[PDB]
């Protein structure tokens, strides 16, 4: 797949206010730093996961990990 119906891609400007206990790290150690961009894939209504694109491969992550992280969109 490459990617799956990309309504909006959303970029990483940094990291949010609420970080905390070393979570810069955490997320540096997974890949999540500013200057990234994601593509959406698609959120269950439920409440969170988040299929994205980067690239190549799709990423997916939850509410709690993005809320380490501030997004800004294309749009």
């Amino acid at each position: 797949m490459s990617a799956l119906q990309p309504s909006r891609s959303y970029r990483i400007t940094g990291y949010s206010p609420a970080i905390s206990n070393g979570y810069r790290q955490r997320l540096f150690s997974m890949g999540l730093l500013p200057g990234a961009a994601l593509r959406v894939v698609r959120i269950a209504p439920l409440g969170d996961p988040i299929q994205v694109e980067t690239r190549q491969t799709s990423l997916a992550l939850r509410r709690k990990d993005l809320a380490l992280l501030t997004l800004v969109p294309l749009d």
